[PDB]
């Protein structure tokens, strides 16, 4: 293990919106496969269904398009049509409150899912423990 094992409560029974406290954007996976964030709660591409593959390891999938959130070899988030190694994330509690998602594939490098204040996703190498960009709150749809 390269990381702690404090897990968030909550479950995967229903879809969620992944709200980033950094700028208040919801993670969004557009049909074209791009990933970013939007503050529009009415967006049809921010409803996500998480599922556990192993305790603390999850897939994050767009309920609208079926695409899986994934992080590529250069740390960019993209929507994948099919599940692969780049789609698994270690879901952990952070700051005794938030959910953080570490790329399983690049876990030794501490690459997280994160959104900047302007709503653009952060590239893996630019993320790290301590940032507000990596902190999310799963909200009901």
């Amino acid at each position: 293990h390269h990381h702690h094992f404090n897990l968030p409560p909550g479950n995967y029974k229903k879809p969620k919106l992944l709200y980033c406290s950094n700028g208040g954007h919801f993670l969004r996976i557009l049909p074209a496969g791009t990933v970013d964030g939007t503050r529009d709660r009415s967006d049809q591409h921010i409803q996500l269904q998480l599922s556990a593959e192993s305790v603390g390891e999850v897939y994050i999938k767009s309920t609208e398009t079926g695409q899986y959130l994934a992080m590529d070899t250069d740390g960019l988030l993209y929507g994948s049509q099919t599940p692969n190694e780049e789609c698994l994330f270690l879901e952990r509690l952070e700051e005794n409150h938030y959910n953080t998602y570490i790329s399983k594939k690049h876990a030794e490098k501490n690459w997280f899912v994160g959104l900047k204040k302007n709503g653009s996703c952060k590239r893996g190498p630019r993320t790290h423990y301590g940032q507000k960009a990596i902190l999310f709150l799963p909200l009901p749809v």
